[PDB]
């Protein structure tokens, strides 16, 4: 996973409301979260990698073993269980919470690194580029 | 994953042909996989672990990193992708295949080891225990 080590800066997003509101997330914190332009920090020391992300709405920061179970809480303050794999290439990571569950993959297409969130159907896409 | 560290005996084994024939295994090989009683062999070496199948049916061997896809041929001579994770204190490896798909759970109940085989409903439970 040494190809998504870096930092990156948003550069696009689409349909990212329609996902929030599906996960459930509320109308205020929602309009607050989608006006952010994120600053997703990727790296890896060992066999530990931790993808910070910084933002204006909220800091949040996750360092995790690859195929092992973690528990972690969303920005949207969600308590959720998470389990990333790099399958075909591309992190994915699978956010299991009350029953529900959303799948969050980050794939390198070129120089940039696109964000694929599903939840239900809905899916929002953001990418990224080195800063 | 230091508690399936070990080597297992079969001790029984129930709907197993019900799942061969899902996965699309032929009549004859059928049979003689299901007169066959192995001994799954753990084993771990850092980032590295390998679980030994010796059989009179065939022996295979697969040593992986969690949460990394790779690829296998299986006993019954399957090519599929695996990718095996440590969720919720279980190993859990997912098999894919020509757009199908079967879940191989190893947990550890007491002093047994479970092997819980899924496809398409069908489920095959087979126990081992320290040899």
């Amino acid at each position: 996973c040494d190809a998504f080590v870096g930092t990156w800066k948003l550069v696009s997003s689409e349909n990212f409301d329609d996902y929030m509101k599906e996960v459930g997330v509320g109308f205020a914190t929602r309009k607050v979260a989608g006006m952010a332009k994120p600053n997703m920090i990727i790296s890896v020391n060992g066999d530990l990698v931790t993808i910070r992300s910084e933002s204006t709405f909220k800091n949040t920061e996750i360092s995790f073993k690859l195929g092992v179970e973690f528990d972690e809480i969303t920005a949207d303050d969600r308590k959720v269980k998470s389990i990333i794999t790099l399958d075909g290439g591309a992190l994915v990571q699978v956010q299991k919470w009350d029953g529900k569950s959303t799948t969050i993959k980050r794939k390198r297409d070129g120089d940039k690194l696109v964000v694929e969130c599903v939840m239900k159907g809905v899916t929002s896409t953001r990418v990224y580029e080195r800063a």
